[PDB]
DNA sequence: CATCTG
DNA sequence: CAGATG
């Protein structure tokens, strides 16, 4: 956690680099279980030799720790950290809907920049475009002041489009958080679940609501499911217009809320654990679904719930407010 | 995993 | 349809 601190992160740039400019997927994946099992272990890498004797430390990683040892710096490290085209790539990436695969192109074609983009506007798709308009704001994190208004917002809009939406603000927004990232809401309506099938509207009813009133402003991605878009805090009395921010919504069958719910809350640390507890407990827990566990191996069937507290109950454990789901 | 692009 | 992004 500090032991093999700097170790673990030299790793984490190689392997990074590996993958995100070269196409290195092995290699990648290589640095990544290394940084992975030099982080668990207990003791002070004093060489190579000795972290080689861990798995997933070959011969050429135990190269990189010695001199990583033997100087405070990697010449490799040195060499990438420079060199445009990395440094690139690691920048287009930036963009919401540049991913590495067309940060390589546009290299390759000699977008680099900001403006490269602008002056080709053309090249860039509508996420990509959008991604370009709100570089600045969607860089911008979310104080919960704004969370809080949006969630205002988004709320009584579903309200009056139909009293059985229900609608849920997961997130670090939902365990205390002062600020966000993006907005996230849970959505599910009673009319919906499992094996009803579907209904499309029910998520674009809403989607067109917020629209109707200009929360929301431009669309990402519309799938009958899941919806990736872009909203806005309307600007008061105009002086002081809010940065635009990212927001999505998901349609969610009702007898599958809670398990999303809570899974959406986090953290990662606090499922995992409330995971493995689960497992202890006899059970079986996922993104959707608690399942008793058989003892024949493995076994499913969803268990019935009503709540996060339908949970915990299930697995026998104290009902945790959203705050303290922190670890 | 669900949506898009081409 | 494979392949990309989030
Ligand atoms: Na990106
Ligand atoms: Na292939």
């Amino acid at each position: 956690e500090t032991l093999n601190g700097g170790i673990t992160d030299m790793l984490t740039e190689l392997a990074n680099f590996e993958k995100n400019v070269s196409q290195a997927i092995h290699k990648y994946n290589a640095y990544r279980k290394a940084a992975s099992v030099i982080a668990k272990y207990p003791h002070k890498i004093k060489s190579g030799a000795e972290a080689k004797k861990l798995p997933g430390v070959g011969t050429k990683i135990a190269e990189k720790i010695d001199e990583f040892l033997a100087t405070g710096k990697l010449r490799k490290l040195e060499k990438i950290r420079q060199d445009d085209t990395s440094s690139s790539i690691n920048f287009l990436t930036r963009v919401s809907g540049i991913g590495p695969s067309a940060a390589r192109k546009f290299v390759d074609e000699g977008i680099k920049t900001l403006e490269d983009l602008r002056k080709n506007e053309d090249k860039l798709n509508h996420h990509q475009r959008i991604g370009l308009k709100y570089f600045g704001d969607f860089e911008k994190r979310i104080p919960r002041e704004e969370m809080l208004q949006m969630q205002d917002i988004v709320l009584n809009e579903v309200k009056k489009v139909d009293s059985e939406y229900i609608a849920t603000v997961c997130g670090s927004f939902r365990r205390g958080a002062e600020s966000s990232g993006d907005m996230d809401v849970l959505l599910t309506h009673p009319s919906f679940t499992s094996e009803s099938t579907k209904q499309p509207k029910l998520l674009h009813q809403v989607v067109e609501q917020l629209q109707k009133v200009h929360f929301i402003t431009d669309t990402l991605s519309k799938g009958e499911t899941k919806f990736m878009g872009v909203c806005q805090l309307p600007s008061k009395n105009d002086e002081k217009e809010y940065p635009h921010r990212r927001i999505d919504i998901r349609l969610i069958p009702k007898d599958q809320y809670y398990c999303g719910v809570l899974y959406f809350t986090g953290s990662d640390i606090f499922n995992k654990n409330m995971r493995a507890h689960a497992l202890e407990k006899g059970f079986t827990i996922n993104e959707y679904t608690i399942r008793p566990l058989g003892v024949t191996g493995v076994a499913g069937e969803p268990l019935p719930v009503d709540s996060e507290k339908d949970i915990f109950d299930y697995i026998q454990w104290k009902y945790r407010e959203p705050k303290d789901r922190s670890e």
